[PDB]
Formats: structure tokens, C-alpha cells, sequence
């Protein structure tokens, strides 16, 4: 159980990267 | 094109609400 | 915790319908 | 735009692996 804490943790953190990632995204779709 | 990017903002927005959700559970389990 | 249990499948529920959506905007693109 | 895709495709493959590690929290907690 902070086994499982702590992958939710890492799984937030690459959420995070996915989020920058469309973000830029539509920013290139926007030029 | 502007229909992609309202659909990239959107997805965003229910990435980032996840993102919530789950730290929200990683909260939790450390109680 | 079958609270805990049971958000993490509405958070699944939700990232399908994400991945859907990324893959319809990818088809677009494409097209 | 060759490269919007293929992020996109990115993105979808990093979901669907968040996906599979989230089913498998609610296994354990199902437990």
C-alpha cells in the first residue's frame, strides 16, 4: 500500500508529461 | 483546426480533473 | 476503499473515452 | 503534421499503459 501510493504518484507525474504534451500540440496546430 | 484544438483544450481539461482524482486517492491510501 | 476502488474504474472509464478521442483527432489530422 | 500524429500515437500508447496500471490498483484494492 505505499507500493500503491507511490505508483499513483508516477502515474500524475506522466499525466503531467501527456498534458504539456497536447498542450504543445495545439500549439503547433495553431501556427 | 479549430474544432481539433477545442478538443486538445478540452481533453486537457479532463486530464487535468483526473490529475485531481487521483491525488486525491494517492491522499487516501497514505492516511 | 471499494470507494477508492470503484473511482478508479470511473478514472478507466474516462481515459478510454480520452484515447478515443485522441485517435478520432489523429484520423482527422490524417484526412 | 507527420509528427503531430505520430505524438498523438505516442500519447494514446503512454494512456492505454496508465490504463492497464490503474485496472490492476483496483485489483488490488479489490482484494
Amino acid at each position: 500500500m505505499k507500493q500503491i501510493e507511490d505508483k499513483l504518484e508516477e502515474i500524475l507525474s506522466k499525466l503531467h508529461h501527456i498534458c504539456n504534451e497536447l498542450a504543445r500540440i495545439k500549439k503547433l496546430l495553431g501556427e
